[PDB]
């Protein structure tokens, strides 16, 4: 299903494990560049064509690194011989109060399981 | 400082634990209740900036399922009010055609007081 | 209601004309710190107590300065005593290809008229 | 190269005049008045145009009490586009302006796919 490795658009890999209980966890690669995700997703999803909702959050510090930053991934999976994840996303970095306007940007990402 | 019990701007309430290195983990409000799970900044900088966070809830628990998921993105600031800001994505299974309409956008203020 | 002077929760200040057929237009705010705003509105609302949907872009460009940027700001009037817009926005800076991955930060504002 | 007639993925078609002042006038598709600004000065350095416009979804045979802003940039190029990110906010109450504003991206081509 949702369990294994997908490929964004742009360079960027995630390895997840789909739980029972509706648990994501995975890593996302940008060791260097990987990060620890975490997560939740419809583990009872409907049939009648409905993409599964999921989301989840990667804080962009490992033992190397810290870019006092995280993003969250909001979206679905569309099963099928052309499964992806549809989403958006929001990356939210620490800054000042008086920074806060320009604290938060926004995009989107489709990953596929090739490529 | 994050970890702790937390009300919206409106009504809604969650519980926090922050882990050492960056987990989330806890609920966000019986059968109102869903586990939520995230990662932070455990690390901040030293500068007056607040500290990057983010969380997912997904709207299914053992009594409800609305086949949709919500993550905020944000940051908790220490103040006199410890505040966390966050804007969030709520997004709704949908079949293709109507996937331009599958996602929520909003911003939500929790405090430690209310 | 619209038509008028609007003050938003950071400082900054805007006055618009809204027109008959929907359209808003006006100005964002010294000169080199004016802009110019163009919006529209919907002139026929429904009256079950449900706010007003509008819309405007500003884009960062007068005759003194150039950001190569845009903001539009999407939300609704709501009038009575404490009137105010409830806004949505997205700024979009122009990127090369390679950047424009950050090309887009979103917030949000409320304006009121004091 | 703004001006003209273009195509978003789902089949959607607005036809746009950029003026002189980074006035950006014209119809979204029945039809809706659209209007925006854009920069009419951009960077040299290979960037983007950045733009951004706004519809009202009242014409005179409907009114759905909303109303959608793009913002975005504009890319020459051997094959030109728009990039967006969009935000469509809806008149409601109070009680429900939590739920008010959907958002989402939209790719505009000078050819209809």
């Amino acid at each position: 299903g949702i369990t294994g490795t997908w490929y964004e658009q742009l360079g960027s890999t995630f390895i997840v494990t789909a739980g029972a209980d509706g648990a994501l966890t995975g890593t996302y690669e940008s060791a260097e560049s990987r990060y620890v995700l975490t997560g939740r997703y419809d583990s009872a999803p409907a049939t009648d064509g409905s993409g599964t909702a999921l989301g989840w959050t990667v804080a962009w510090k490992n033992n190397y690194r810290n870019a006092h930053s995280a993003t969250t991934w909001s979206g679905q999976y569309v099963g099928g011989a052309e499964a992806r994840i549809n989403t958006q996303w929001l990356l939210t970095s620490g800054t000042t109060e008086a920074n806060a306007w320009k604290s938060t940007l926004v995009g989107h990402d489709t990953f596929t399981k090739v490529k």
